[PDB]
């Protein structure tokens, strides 16, 4: 309606937080990321659809309700936040 507020990723494989400031990934669980975060990383418009090309990204996890940087290699792409 108004526009894309952000994008959603989804963890495919379970990996425990290596560091307290690391974000945990569980299979099937969704991670919510805003446009501001991706733009702060310097992502090209149409690159976010390939998270492994961006690397570690700051977002919100559903199962843990925690916030931090997750390795965007074990995650799939869901779509834009509208």
């Amino acid at each position: 309606m108004a526009g894309p507020e952000g994008f959603q990723y989804r963890a495919l494989y379970p990996f425990r937080r290596e560091r307290p400031e690391d974000l945990e990934l569980l299979p099937g669980d969704v991670l919510v990321v805003s446009r501001a975060a991706l733009q702060a990383l310097g992502v090209a418009e149409g690159g976010e659809r390939c998270p492994q090309s961006v690397g570690w990204m700051p977002g919100l996890n559903e199962r843990t309700r925690q916030r931090g940087d997750f390795p965007g290699t074990y995650v799939e792409f869901l779509g834009p936040l509208e």
